[PDB]
This record gives C-alpha cells, sequence and structure tokens, in this order.
C-alpha cells in the first residue's frame, strides 16, 4: 500500500530512511549461495546513503536539547556521506555547513556538498587521527576559532548508533519478520553495526552479526586479521579507521571479515550488473564479506547486508572502467569489457577494412562548400556519405539523408555552408588500433574514423556487428 | 506507516515508483511563490528516473501478451533514462539490451547502462528523426538485422502513457487528496504529461496542466512559441523533440512554457541548494516553467511539478561548476563560486603573503627521518617540503613524524618520502584567492612556486584567517 509517503512531506529530511529490502537472487545464484541474501538498500534514501539518517538524527537531538539555533555553523569530520546528510539538514533548517574530509574521498561528494552551500576543507590521506591535519583535528580547530560553531562528532555522538538501533534495525526486523540469521555490515564509524546488531540480537538473539573491515584498518578482532595490510591506504571509502570510534561496540559483533579493494570493487560492479542496484563500493565490500560469511548458511535462512552508498558518489571513480583498469582491479566476471576482449580480441581495423573491402576512396571536402555544390557531388559521384574537413584538423561527417531532411526541415539552406549540417561529434583512430578500443569509443561517439592527411574510412557499430556476423 | 516496503522485495523492479511528494517551501520563499509548490521526486525511484516506470511497464506488457521470451534482445531508442530502466528490467529478467542514444547525452548514462551489460550505439546530435542515423532509425535497423530482437518504442507504446495514467497520477492524487490546481511537467516522449494530465483532469477537472518544452523543440502550442530558437541544439536532456510523438496528446495540456538551458540549469542548482533534492537538469527546466506558470496562483493552491531525473546522470555535467562556467550559464543566485567572488574578489596570494615570512625550508625527499627531525629541531620550523630530482613530492609535518613513528609506519632509518603528504596543488603568486579556494576544495594544501624556490603553503584556515582580517 502507501503508508509513509501517502501524503506530502514538509522537507527532504522526511524522505530519509524507509529504504526497501531486496532479495539478491541473481547475485546469489551467480556466486552459489544457498541462503537468501537480503540487501537493505540504504542508498535509496534522499541523500543516497545510510548516513543521512544520523545526520538528521543528530540535528534533531541538537534541536530537542536547544543546543542549536538558526544561523549557526555545523562542523563535521566525515568521509563524505555524513557531510552530505548534515548539509541537507543545514540547507533545510538554515545552518551553515563546514565539512572536513580526507583527500582520498571522491570528488562527487565534494561537488554535492558544494551544491549544498558547504565549505569544504580537505585533509591529507596519510594523516593519522592524532594529527592536527586529521579531519577530526581540523574540525576541532574550526570549532575553536569560529563562533556559534558546533561539532556533532558522529564518531562519539550517541545519536549515530541510537537511531540505527531505533528505526533502521526495527525496519529490518519488520521487513524480515524477525527471522534474521546473519547480518553483514561494514564498519566505518561503527554506529550502524552497533545499533543494528544490538536491536536485532535483542529481538532475535540467534542472529550472527558480521563486521566488514577493509584491509588496512584496525577495526577487526583479533589483530591477526588486521596485519595483512597494516595502515595501508585503500580506495574503498567509508569503512575502516586507524582507531576504534567511541560509538563502536566491538563486543556486539561476532565475526570479522577482511575485504580488499579489488574484491570490493569487482563485487560492487557485480551487484550493479546482476541485480540492478546502482550502489557504492563500500557496498561491494559488504556484499563480498557477506558472501564469505553466510557461505555455511542453508536455504530459508536470511542474511541481511547493508548497501550504504549509491553509485552517485563514485560515478567517475569505479563505474568508469577507465579508473578500475588504471588501478588494476578485475573488471567483472560478466562485463562489457571482457565481452569485447573475447569477441574482438586483438583484431585491428586493418583486419576489418581488408576483410570488408575498401580502397580508402572516401571523398573529402573543404567544409565550406555550398550545399548545392555538395549535392552535385553526392548525386553524381554515387557516394552517400562525405567527410568535411577544415584548414586549421577534422570537422565531421555528412550524409545525403540529413541534407534532404534538413532542407525540408528548414535548417539547410541551398546557399548555406556545408559545415552547418555536418555531424560534429567524431572519434579519431588509426589502422593499428584494436577493435576493443573502437568499441569503447563507439560508446561515446557515433562514428569512428581513421587517418599526408589521408583518412581511410568511417566505422560504426553496425560495421562491428556485421564483422562479428562474419566470425 | 509502512505499507509498500514492509516486506522483502523479489527484485529491484519492485522498488520502482512509490516516490515521495515534498513541499518546496524554501525554493518558493526564495522565488516568492504564494502557492504550495509540490515536487514529485521521481528521481528517488530505484533507477533514479521516472522512466524506470515505463521501462518496467512495457516489459510487463510484453510479457503479459507472451511477446517476450528469455534470452531475447531488447532494443530501444532513448535519451538515456528509459534505456537505464529497460536495462534494469533486462538484467533482472534475463534479456539482452541494446540502447540507441544521441551523442549529446551525458557519459554517466552510458557508463551506467554499460554496468548493466547493455550494448550502446550512439547517434549524431544534429540528426533529424527521419535520418537513418537517428536513434530511432538505428534501432529499427538493429531490429531488421538482428534475430529475436524487439523494439518497445516508448514514443508509440501505449504502456508509457497508460502507466503514468494508472499509478503515477493516482499516486499524485492520493498524495494531494484530490486538491491539485496546477500540474507542471516536462514534455519528452509526452507519455508522462499525457497520462498524468488525463488522470488528474478526470479526477479533478479544475486542474490546469502546463507542459514544459525546451527552447529548440516544436512540442509547444502554438508555433509562435517554438520560433524563438527553432531546431537549435540544447544541453537539457530528456525533454523536447523534432516531432510530436505518438503518445503525446497535446490537446490534454492547457498551457505551454518555453524554458532555455541557462534557466533550467541555474534553477536545478537552486533546487539542490535550497531544497536538497539531488535532481536532474530537466527538473530544473520543469521547476522554472512551474515558477513562471503558477505565479498567478494564491496560497492553499497546490502546483505539482515532476522532478524526473537525478543528479547521478549529470554528475560531471552540471553539478560541476566548471562545465556551467564553460557553457556560460549563471551559476546560482547564492552559490559557493559567487560567495568566493564576493569574499575574495581579485585578491591574489601576493596580497596574502605580503599581509602575512619567506621560503620555508626544503629537503631532498630521501633523507632519513632521524636526519629530518634533527633538521626540524635545529631549524625550529614545524613543516617542511619534500622534493625529488625528477618535480615536487609533498609536505611533511612533525606531528605526522611523531605519530607515525609511534604508530608503526615511520622507521627511524626510513626515507622521508614514505611519511610525506603526496596530495598537493601547485600555484604561483599571480593566482587569485578564489581559485586557490577552488583548488582547496580538492587538495588539502596549495603551495606556490616560481629556480625551484617554493614561497610557502596555504590551506583553508589561512584563507579563513585572512577573511577574519578583512
Ligand atoms: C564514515 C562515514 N560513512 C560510513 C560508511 C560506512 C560505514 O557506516 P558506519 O555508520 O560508519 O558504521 C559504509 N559505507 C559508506 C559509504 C560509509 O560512508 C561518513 O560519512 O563520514
Ligand atoms: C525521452 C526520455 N526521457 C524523458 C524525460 C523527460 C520527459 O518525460 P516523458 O515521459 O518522455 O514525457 C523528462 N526528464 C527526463 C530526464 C527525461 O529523460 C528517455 O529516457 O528516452
Amino acid at each position: 500500500a502507501d503508508g509513509p509517503y501517502s501524503g506530502i512531506l514538509d522537507s527532504v529530511l522526511d524522505a530519509i530512511g524507509n529504504t526497501p529490502m531486496v532479495r539478491m537472487k541473481r547475485l546469489a545464484k551467480v556466486y552459489g549461495l544457498e541462503c537468501d541474501l537480503l540487501a537493505k538498500c540504504e542508498f535509496m534514501s534522499a541523500g543516497g546513503s545510510v548516513k543521512d539518517r544520523i545526520g538528521k538524527a543528530m540535528v534533531e537531538k541538537a534541536e530537542r536539547e536547544g543546543r542549536l539555533k538558526a544561523g549557526d555553523t555545523l562542523i563535521e569530520p566525515t568521509s563524505g556521506n555524513t557531510g552530505i546528510g548534515l548539509a541537507l539538514a543545514a540547507a533545510v533548517r538554515g545552518y551553515r555547513m563546514i565539512v572536513t574530509m580526507p583527500a582520498k574521498m571522491s570528488a562527487e561528494k565534494s561537488n554535492i556538498m558544494k551544491c549544498l552551500g558547504a565549505e569544504i576543507v580537505r585533509t591529507p590521506t596519510e594523516a593519522a587521527w592524532n594529527d592536527e591535519n586529521s579531519h577530526m583535528g581540523v574540525a576541532a580547530k574550526l570549532q575553536r576559532e569560529l563562533e556559534n560553531a558546533h561539532i556533532l562528532d558522529q564518531y562519539n555522538n550517541t545519536a549515530n548508533p541510537m537511531v540505527h538501533y531505533d528505526v533502521t534495525a526495527e525496519e529490518i526486523i519488520t521487513q524480515c519478520d524477525g527471522d534474521i540469521d546473519m547480518v553483514v555490515i561494514g564498519a566505518g564509524t561503527g554506529g550502524t553495526i552497533t545499533g543494528i546488531g544490538r536491536k536485532i540480537k535483542e529481538r532475535c538473539p540467534k542472529c550472527k552479526v558480521v563486521g566488514v573491515d577493509p584491509k588496512g584498518s584496525i577495526l577487526a578482532v583479533p589483530d591477526s586479521l588486521n596485519d595483512e595490510k597494516r595502515l595501508q591506504s585503500y580506495e574503498v571509502e567509508g569503512i575502516g579507521y586507524d582507531f576504534v570510534p567511541g560509538v563502536l561496540d566491538r563486543k556486539v559483533v561476532d565475526e570479522w571479515v577482511k575485504v580488499g579493494d579489488a574484491e570490493s570493487f569487482t563485487t560492487a560492479r557485480a551487484i550493479i550488473r546482476n541485480e540492478g542496484l546502482f550502489v557504492g563500493g563500500s557496498s561491494g565490500a559488504n556484499v563480498w564479506g557477506a558472501l564469505q560469511a553466510a557461505r555455511q548458511l542453508k536455504k530459508g535462512q536470511k542474511c541481511v547486508v547493508l548497501l550504504p552508498d549509491s553509485s552517485r558518489n563514485y560515478m567517475s571513480k569505479f563505474i568508469s572502467d577507465e579508473w578500475m583498469a588504471e588501478h588494476g582491479f578485475a573488471p567483472e566476471d560478466g562485463a562489457k569489457v571482457k565481452e569485447r576482449e573475447k569477441q574482438f580480441g586483438g583484431a585491428r581495423i586493418r583486419d576489418l577494412l581488408s576483410e570488408t573491402g575498401a580502397t580508402s576512396d572516401v571523398p573529402f571536402v573543404t567544409a565550406r562548400l555550398s550545399v548545392e555544390d555538395v549535392i552535385k557531388m553526392m548525386h553524381e559521384t554515387k557516394v552517400k556519405e562525405v567527410i568535411v574537413t577544415e584548414d586549421s584538423k577534422l570537422v565531421g561527417v555528412l550524409s545525403e539523408d540529413h541534407i534532404a531532411h534538413s532542407l525540408q526541415s528548414g535548417r539547410c539552406a541551398m546557399q548555406s555552408p556545408v559545415k552547418d549540417i555536418a555531424f560534429k561529434k567524431l572519434a579519431k583512430a588509426l589502422p593499428s588500433a584494436y577493435l576493443r578500443d573502437v568499441a569503447k569509443a563507439l560508446d561515446f561517439s557515433p562514428y569512428v574514423c581513421v587517418m599526408c592527411p589521408h583518412f581511410l574510412g568511417v566505422i560504426t557499430r553496425i560495421d562491428l556487428l556485421h564483422w562479428l556476423a562474419t566470425k
């Protein structure tokens, strides 16, 4: 039905939470999982992260105790998502936002907090928590040097775990009908794991709670698990710290699973590909930890995994195959990159141009001919396409179909220069280039053309498909 | 309460729709609007767009008529969001996806449909709909040349408007309790406007329905409104075409509002800044059209605006201030860029360095940490700059030295490069302070240079303390 959203909401803050639990049957069937892998889609909140909750939560507490008045400044050390949630709360309730975040975090989080009118101070990646150059220490300095400022300090604020204990875990309980056998959850500030594990073990003591910690952090128990990569920088954002936060109750968690960058990102892309959840990398870490932890579970048993972040914050980072190839991360089991590598391989456009049959007789023009002059060439030379080129060096492609249709449409005058109706989006290639690169380039450009300034022809996706039909 | 999500969902397709309606009181107060500007947050669907619905919808129809079997290929010309929704449906129900979209559309849509295992063929921007190089014609060719392929053709499929008539408009009706006075909605394929306007006028005939069409399209009535910029390419994605789609019933819409790129993008950023809805550019166009159309309305009256897309698809495009400055679009009334322009102005780091002291020491980036602590203790400085031979390495603080030596990351005989801060931004004295602030948005330190004589380092606290002196 429609219970929580059946009316109109006063602000975006009322749209935080109430995320849907989805059964990842496709991903489990891919990875060979007997139990039901339930996913709590926290990335479907208004701000696209679970931390929205605590943000709102902390503000509410700060307002229910009168500790916060309009016009004040809010300061918060964050990996980016708590900053986004608090920035939403401030843009709604009229507070000023100053976010202190490490340079390791993505640029999308910074851009979104900038759109929310928040000042952004960045701290070095390799800094320890004791440092004055840590995000927490810089936030403390901003408190000390600025008036009417407040640090809500999600690492020690009781609201962070208390609201995960109050609403989120109760949501999971109501959605799983109490039958929860394993809960796999990443460990950042540790508030979400603490609260969820407590409420679930209180209303279902038989549930195992598994914490996910990146290879590089010291949050796992025992230290025999953290010493694979001690204090090694990692790319996954949100989970793991160089100290145990005040809100993290490591006694409430049963197991610990160590997950590296490669597994986290490949599993995040597998989540996107197999389920269709536009989710973050920390979520890939959590899901890989869950695939390791719930392996011994049987069918009927339900393992709840949080998907904290949305792909929005890492849209340039790991959704782009460019970045994960540069960082040497396995793309995916089934991906477009691997499909192109298998189908095309090392075949080059020399091979396609020779197998198809062409003698580089692609007529050029100086890109400022009148359309009547060029139609004489189109109709008399028996060619359909032409390539327009300037002096200062490529302009584009032109088809007689577009000529006729734009002349009828009122965009192509008979005395107009040919540059006005040519296709201006192109991708330059050269015969030694592989078909995998032209396949990647066709994802962004309609045509791929090759190149004394002697271009040999144009290649589109139908050409590659018809080549694949010959193989 | 908890009605729709109180259980577990079988697939992502079950999380489509059921978006919340939020009152944009902040944005209305900013623009001076008396009536209640309600926003249907369609970007909060699972796929982050309203088109998710029709995608799912069409598949269901294609499956309820037995027209679709597992392993088949689905082909669809789209501006990107219907492609995303259909790719979600295909990755869930086991169909192959081929999307045909113009090159003008953002790269985020392409990357996301790639993550969903969809083949992507791009078409030229300047092509007309009649062209074989149009997205629709290319999709038709892919149908003709590929076996087991289907085109659901959201421009003519009845599911596209029928489901907006069935669920979305009924959602709006149940959320507004029938009291809807104006409905402002963008016109792309026209399915959403057709369906929503029909269902709302059926359950509330007094409601005015306003269509939003970008300057460049021919969907507005009459053509006295389209002739400002006829067939001019525009940056807003999703709305407007060079022909009236089959599902668009232009008789069901009352008014038409022309919205350009600049207004659309500046109002989308205003939506993000004032309300906090991470929304798309087409939504900025729709909200600007609504601000123009519902101006004569009074308080109590409710004007419903759709926010079709999320910022996700335009994350590099218009959330980045770089691209809207490069495309000459007004940033916002109140923005961080304008705030830095007012606070800093044309002040350069020459002015700050002179108001505030010269040539903090350097090291060759391979000193032992014991040698560098001896240098710091003898030189009484706190920070140092590490530099290589082939040309900058970073900054180093004695605090990090002590804490990493105690933390087990800094060996007494280790090279100083291992503990230095490797993220830096290079500047030079003629640079302005607003630009160093923009660089400080992405780098912790901003250091200056001309010989390699490094005049010093500047952080955000330095700019704040300078602003305290001014
Ligand atoms: C530490 C922060 N986020 C925690 C986080 C986590 C861990 O959630 P915790 O509430 O810190 O336990 C997982 N995934 C992502 C993307 C996260 O951002 C922050 O936003 O400052
Ligand atoms: C035409 C497509 N989108 C329509 C659209 C619209 C218009 O919605 P229609 O249902 O097509 O009328 C508004 N905003 C955005 C971001 C859109 O993508 C498409 O995804 O192929």
